[PDB]
C-alpha cells in the first residue's frame, strides 16, 4: 500500500515557502511537480552521456540513440500498445493533436463531412478541429452537458451519421474530473466507420490505461503532468492507420532519400513524424517518470487519490456558499466558486495563504460558458498531497467567506 | 582574453571515457556539450521553482511566467533583434522552418511562383519547401556550389524575377564551415520584393549575430548546438511580418476567444505562435546558455576557434590521401575523407581511439551529390576542444591509413 510521506520525501518543490508560508501545492492538473528521480535521470544524462541520436557511429550516439528508442518501448508499454512502432514522440498533448488533425484529418476529412467533439473539451482538443473544419470545409458537431458536469449521451444518434469521420473526446475533463465513458462510445463510432481520438492528458497519472481494451484510434498525453519534464508527449496511433499517414513536419530524420531534382521520400513510421533533432533530454526524463510511477503502481495511486477526494469533498460541505460543478466521482480536480466572489480574488487569497490553485476559464471557455460563469476555481488533489493541505484549503475558504461576505 | 582549460572544466561530460579512452568530443555540431552552470539551471528549476505559465494568479507560476518572457529578452538582445516579441519559441531549427513554410508560405507563395534554396542547404531547409511548393504549386530554385564549397553567385541574376517570393538560406553550412555573404544577397533578394529566411544553427555560437544589420525577415537557430538543452530553438521573425502571419499550431494559450458557435479568435504574436504548454525547462535552460556563453565573450570564441582551426588545417597537412571539402576559410568543422576508405569505417576506427566524429551523409544528400560521395566525415573544432584532441585526430588517420591502406 501507499505512503504519501514517502513519496512527498521525493519531490524538492513541496519543502518550498510561498509568501513566507509552507506551499501547499493544488495545482497539478496545469502541471505535476517532479521528483528528484526525474529531475536528476535528466541531469545525469547531460552530464555523462548526451550526444546526438541519429544512429551515429561514435559510442555516445550509439548509446543515446538506444535510450531513446528504450524509453518509446517502456511508453507502449504504460499504455499497452501493441508495438513501439505505435508511438511518436511530441512536445506535448497539443502538439500530437495537432499532428493527427493534419496529417490524418487533410487526407480523410472532406467537405461535406462532420467531426464530433464535446462540450467539455479543453482548447487543446477544439481549436485544431476548428481549424481543420475551416480547411476542408466540414462541420464540428458538438456532444452537449448536462448540469452535473456528465455527457448528454442521449443526443448522439443526432450526432452520429454517414459522414462523421472522427470522434475526438476527453478521457478525463481537465476542469470537472468527470471520467467518460469512452469504450462504449468507441464501439458507437466504429459501427459508423468514424475514428476516435483520445485526449487522455488528464488520465495517465491516476489510474491504468490501456489502449487496447479502449479500442481507441489516437491517444495523446504529456509528460509534464505525469510528474515528468515539459517539452515532452506521446502521440499513441494504431500501426494499420499510422502507416498510412503522410508527414507532417519536414526535414532531417524524417527522410528516405532528398533530392533537389527527384523530389524526396519519406522513412517508415514513427519515424516519418519526427523531424530535425529529437528532445533526447525529455525523452530521457519521461522515461525516469514513468519507472517512478510504475514503481509506486497505478492502483495504489488511484487508491490513494480517491480516498483524498471523498475527504476533501466531505470536508468541503461545511464551507458556506461553496457551489462545485461536476460529477460526484470526480477524479483529480474540484472545480468551485466561492459564493459571489470572483475566482480571482479567491484565489489570489488562498495564494497569500500559500496555497496555489488555479483560476480563471482553464482553456476550457465552453464549459465556462455552459455553467453561465466567466472563471472558477480549480483544486487539484494529486498522489504527493495530504490531508493536511486539504484542511488548509477549507479554512482558507472560510477565512475568505467571513472576510468578503 | 580566453582560457580553454578553465572552459572545459565547466562541461562534466568532457571527463568521461569511451572504449577505455579519454573521450575526445570532436561532434558539437550535431550537437554541443552542456556546461554544468546550464544543467544545474534547469534542474534547480525544476527543484525549487516549478509551475504551469500562463500567468496563473498564485506565486509559483506567475514567476515561472516572468523568468520565461526574461529568457525571451535575454535572447532578442542576445541577436540584436529591435524587440523581444519577435521572437516565438520553436522546438528547434527545423520546427522554425516548417511554422514559416506553412503560417507564412500558405499565404504568400502561390501556383507560378519560385522559392530560391541553395545546393549546401540542410535538409531542415530543404524539405519544408519541397513541402510548400507542392502544397502551391510553386517552383524550388538551387544556387550551385562552386568546387571550393561556396555559392556560384553568378547564377543569382538567372533564379530572381519578379515571381521569387523567398530566399531561403543558410548562415554556416553545417558540412563544409562555408560561411555564406548573407548581407549582399539579402540587399538582392530585397530588391526584388522577396523575403529571406536564414538559416543560423550553425552560426550563433561561432561569432556575434546582428538581425538588424543582416536585414533578414526571418532567423532560426537551436538551442542544442548552442551548449543548450534539447528541445528548444528560437524562431525570429520582423515585426511587420510577424503580425500579418496567421496561427500554425492551435490550442491554449494562443487564442483570444473559444467559441463553438461563433468561432475562435487569436491572440497577438509572438503568443498566437506558441500553442500547448511551452518547453519552460528548456526555456530555462537555454537562457543559462546565452548568460554563459555571453560572459565568455563570442569574440573571444572566435579567436580561439580560428587560431584551433588554423592549426588543424595545417597539422592534417601530414595525413596521406585526405580529401578535405570546402572553403580555407571554414568555420567550426572540417570535412574530409581519407583515401578511398569509406567514412563508416573511418569514423569507426576514430571511435575506437575515443575519438567521436559524425560519419554519413550529414542530413545534406544534395550536398553529397554534388560532390559524388555517398558519405563523408565531419571534425567539430568548438570552443573547449584543443590542440591535443587535434593531434590525436591527425595520429589516428595516419594510424587508420596505413592499417588500410
Ligand atoms: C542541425 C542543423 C539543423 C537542424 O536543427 P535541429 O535542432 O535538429 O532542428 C538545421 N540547419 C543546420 C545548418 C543545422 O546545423
Ligand atoms: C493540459 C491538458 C492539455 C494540454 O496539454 P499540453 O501539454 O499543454 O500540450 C490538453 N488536454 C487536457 C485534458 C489537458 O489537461
Ligand atoms: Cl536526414
Ligand atoms: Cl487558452
Amino acid at each position: 500500500i501507499f505512503s504519501v510521506d514517502k513519496v512527498r520525501a521525493d519531490f524538492p518543490v513541496l519543502s518550498r515557502e510561498v509568501n513566507g508560508l509552507p506551499l501547499a501545492y493544488l495545482d497539478s492538473a496545469a502541471s505535476a511537480q517532479k521528483p528528484s528521480q526525474v529531475i536528476d535521470a535528466e541531469a545525469e544524462f547531460y552530464r555523462h552521456g548526451y550526444a546526438a541520436v541519429h544512429r551515429g557511429i561514435h559510442t555516445l550516439s550509439a548509446q543515446a540513440t538506444e535510450k531513446m528508442e528504450n524509453v518509446r518501448k517502456r511508453a507502449s508499454l504504460f499504455i499497452n500498445a501493441r508495438s513501439a512502432e505505435e508511438l511518436v514522440f511530441v512536445r506535448g498533448t497539443t502538439e500530437g493533436i495537432n499532428l493527427v488533425a493534419n496529417s490524418w484529418g487533410n487526407s480523410n476529412v472532406r467537405a461535406g463531412d462532420n467531426i464530433i467533439i464535446s462540450q467539455m473539451e479543453a482548447h487543446a482538443n477544439i481549436v485544431p478541429w476548428q481549424m481543420l473544419c475551416a480547411r476542408v470545409g466540414a462541420e464540428l458537431r458538438v456532444i452537449p452537458l448536462n448540469p452535473d458536469g456528465t455527457l448528454q449521451l442521449e443526443t448522439l444518434p443526432t450526432l452520429f451519421d454517414e459522414k462523421t469521420r472522427l470522434l475526438a473526446i476527453t478521457h478525463v475533463s481537465n476542469v470537472l474530473g468527470t471520467e467518460n465513458p469512452l469504450a462504449e462510445m468507441i464501439t458507437l463510432a466504429h459501427q459508423h466507420g468514424a475514428k476516435v481520438l483520445v485526449d487522455g492528458a488528464q488520465a495517465v497519472m491516476h489510474h491504468p490505461v490501456d489502449v487496447q481494451a479502449l479500442d481507441c484510434d489516437f491517444y495523446v498525453f504529456s509528460g509534464h503532468k505525469l510528474y515528468g519534464p515539459t517539452g515532452i508527449g506521446i502521440l499513441y496511433v494504431k500501426e494499420a492507420l499510422l502507416q498510412e499517414m503522410p508527414p507532417w513536419e519536414g526535414g532531417g530524420s524524417m527522410i528516405a532519400t532528398v533530392s533537389l531534382s527527384e523530389g524526396t521520400t519519406w522513412t517508415k513510421a514513427p519515424w516519418r513524424f519526427e523531424a530535425g533533432t529529437p528532445n533526447t533530454g525529455g525523452i530521457i526524463g519521461l522515461g525516469a517518470a514513468l519507472e517512478y510511477v510504475s514503481a509506486l503502481g497505478l492502483n495504489n495511486i488511484a487508491e490513494y487519490e480517491q480516498n483524498l477526494m471523498h475527504y476533501a469533498l466531505s470536508q468541503l460541505e461545511s464551507v458556506p456558499d461553496l457551489t462545485l460543478y461536476g460529477p460526484q466521482n470526480r477524479l483529480g480536480v474540484i472545480a468551485f466558486n466561492l459564493g459571489k466572489h470572483h475566482a480571482y480574488d479567491v484565489g489570489s487569497f488562498l495564494d497569500n495563504y500559500g496555497i496555489a490553485v488555479r483560476t480563471g476559464h482553464h482553456c476550457a471557455m465552453p464549459l465556462m460558458a455552459y455553467y453561465n460563469v466567466p472563471a472558477m476555481c480549480r483544486a487539484s488533489l494529486a498522489m504527493y498531497n495530504t490531508h493536511e493541505e486539504v484542511d488548509r484549503l477549507v479554512t482558507g475558504l472560510q477565512r475568505i467567506h467571513r472576510l468578503l461576505g
